[PDB]
């Protein structure tokens, strides 16, 4: 209640021939974490195959002590000792001002349906579009489909929104894009932008605590 939310999302690209090492470890990462150690509210392993496999890791702790102590506990020691011999390059990490964090317990199957979206506003807009998106957003949630919602800025930037979200199956995802209140969004907010990249992805191992329900005060 009185704690900030610690949502960091790592991405790198994975080795050529590495892929089966590259799901193993990261399989193990996440079910080693999540069973085993406090604070963390959910973890969220996903890949982008375009071009050059890219790995994105969504990671959630209740404040910045679990955070700490994860970096220092088995899970992550054992998952560090491997990143080397299985990424190419890259080794990026957004480190996010949470604004909005609400998702429900995920089960994952093969209709699980991840999305990342990285949104440029100019900073003349910034105020104004905050606002919208945070409706925007919410409104995402109480939809049918929906599993899970991360909204937050980056602290290198706060003009930089990063969006993270979880459907139970590719409709939903779809029904709530082609829904009129989104496609309002899109062209209400065109001319704020500077960039986008969305990025669909490829669902790899997911566990989290769920019932989360968060917004910056």
């Amino acid at each position: 209640m009185y704690a900030v939310p610690i949502l960091n999302v790592y991405d790198f690209e994975v080795k050529k021939d590495k892929e089966t090492s590259y799901k193993s470890a990261t399989e193990d990462y996440v079910n080693k974490t999540m069973g085993v150690e406090q604070g963390v509210l959910g973890l969220f392993a996903a890949t982008d195959e375009r071009d050059k496999t890219t790995s994105y890791i969504v990671e959630i702790y209740n404040d910045y002590l679990a955070f700490s102590n994860h970096t220092k506990n088995q899970a992550s020691k054992d998952f560090k000792a491997v990143i080397p011999q299985i990424a190419e390059g890259n080794l990026n990490s957004a480190e996010i001002d949470v604004q909005i964090a609400k998702d429900k317990k995920i089960e994952q199957n093969d209709n699980t349906f991840a999305v990342y979206t990285v949104i440029d506003v100019k900073p003349e807009n910034d105020k104004e579009f905050a606002e919208i998106i945070k409706n925007i957003v919410e409104t995402t949630f109480n939809e049918e489909g929906t599993l899970l919602v991360y909204l937050g800025t980056d602290r290198r930037n706060f003009n930089k929104w990063c969006l993270f979200e979880v459907y139970k199956d590719i409709d939903s995802y779809l029904n709530h894009r082609s829904a009129k209140y989104f496609k309002d969004y899109i062209t209400q907010t065109k001319d704020m932008i500077a960039g986008k990249k969305r990025a669909e992805l490829q669902v790899l191992k997911i566990e989290n605590k769920g019932g989360l329900d968060y917004k910056k005060l």
